[PDB]
């Protein structure tokens, strides 16, 4: 059956590399720092931000937190953004979503300096990705490409089918895989797609990032194909990925969910931060 | 033979709508204005800019000309960009390329305020397209989609094969087609694509935008499919398009080049400006 694409082991590898690279930056006079802006008290948001800072501590990146109440004014939000933008120990940062409804989410996200965009989701950087201007790249597409390369899976000339068009994964992933430096042929699929299986059956690589429980089945996959399980949805039976377990019987490689791309997403947030410090 | 996807009656429709919308803008004291920055002595550029301003006059958009000599400094170019950015009479503008080679073209384009980006090619606007934020859109992709729709060619659920990844055409086109407001399946192909004919033969719509003379031949197109011809290459025999004349025999629809998408591309520059003014 399929070879497991071990994301935790791959993440651990990256972490070891980052620790050395952070030690180097420490030695060079500037320890990198990741900032977070967290507004309000959503349990999941708090958990997500805690996790990012936990990861930071493991590799020696300083945690900078701006924890703000749910009832801050837009002026207060803007001041925080402007401070982190100007803070020399904040090498990059993220704004945890969702924001209180009284706050204009997109205006806040656009106010972030693209030069400190650790998530690689600032519209300016996403547009630079479209245009081929080197700039921060989004973490999940980065981790996907890395995981594939780590196992010597060809992407140049590959036919890749991406299922899903989320702005943090599927959408930017299509732009990433079609650059010259990657060079895949990419079929972009989603819920509007007719006869998904006819397309997935053609793919050397399928990336399932659509959030539909066990949507991709063995009957839909080319024997020996690489299958990347990214999407997660909430079921009566828990969180569940986009890939049916029967795929393991015919695919060449499968990344599990959990334990596949997820750890790599966090590894590339940290990588983005170290790279920004190294660019300097 | 195939039905010609002639763009002129559709351009005329757009111009009628825009003239009305501009009259509504004038009534509200918000007469839109298009600026152009033309640097130096390239005759083609001079004609292009004349054409844009003639189009403006047809729908009632004010023309703002910034004509600069070839030997300007970066500071002079910067002052001009800064001036148009701050000029209240200027709703949007374009920097006519190519610039003299001592000038940094990408720095100039990024210095353009995206709120005045009439081309829809500023990275922050292309990033907004990725993210789903309303903003100026690149004109050729908008033209392609509108031309198809006006000829009652289905977009939703269509399998579109896009050949080419130019940053102003094929690349943003993949993003546009894949919005829920379009909802097409898109295979992104390029010079790196193996077995192109196997892929193009599956398409309900083929977009030829690679700049490779007559790359798309009849054997490559499903009978009754729609073919959009955008790509042009310099031969000698002169300029030649991506689509072999033989595809007219069995395709359902083919756009001529010139005369197909072109008039709409030109009209959508004006639409961008009007939209900027309306969104205000």
């Amino acid at each position: 059956g399929a070879i497991m694409l071990d994301g935790k082991a791959t993440r651990d590898e990256i972490f070891g590399d980052l620790k050395q690279r952070v030690a180097a930056l420490d030695a060079a006079g500037r320890t990198p720092g990741l900032g977070t802006i967290l507004v309000g008290d959503d349990p999941g948001s708090q958990a997500y931000v805690r996790g990012k800072h936990a990861d930071c501590a493991k590799v020696g990146i300083t945690s900078i937190r701006r924890d703000l109440p749910a009832d801050i004014s837009t002026a207060t939000l803007n001041e925080t953004i402007d401070e982190l933008n100007a803070n020399p120990d904040c090498t990059g940062y993220i704004v945890q979503l969702p924001l209180p409804k009284h706050l204009d989410e997109n205006a806040a996200l656009e106010r972030v300096d693209p030069a400190k965009d650790a998530d690689g989701l600032h519209p300016t950087n996403l547009g630079r990705l479209v245009l081929g201007t080197p700039a921060p790249l989004p973490c999940t597409p980065r981790g996907i490409v890395h995981l594939l390369r780590r196992y010597d899976i060809s992407i140049a000339g590959a036919h890749v089918v991406v299922i899903g068009r989320g702005v943090t994964v599927g959408r930017p992933l299509g732009l990433l895989l079609t650059r010259r430096s990657e060079n895949a042929t990419v079929t972009l699929c989603h819920t509007g797609t007719r006869d998904l299986p006819a397309l997935t059956r053609q793919a050397d690589i399928v990336v399932a990032a659509v959030g539909v429980a066990h949507l991709l089945t063995a009957d839909m996959v080319r024997p020996g194909a690489a299958v990347i399980d990214v999407g997660v949805s909430r079921t009566d039976d828990g969180l569940v990925g986009d890939v049916h377990p029967d795929v393991w019987e015919l695919a060449g490689h499968v990344s599990p969910n959990p334990g596949g791309v997820g750890p790599l997403t966090r590894a590339f947030l940290l990588t983005n931060v170290v790279e920004l410090a190294e660019r300097r």
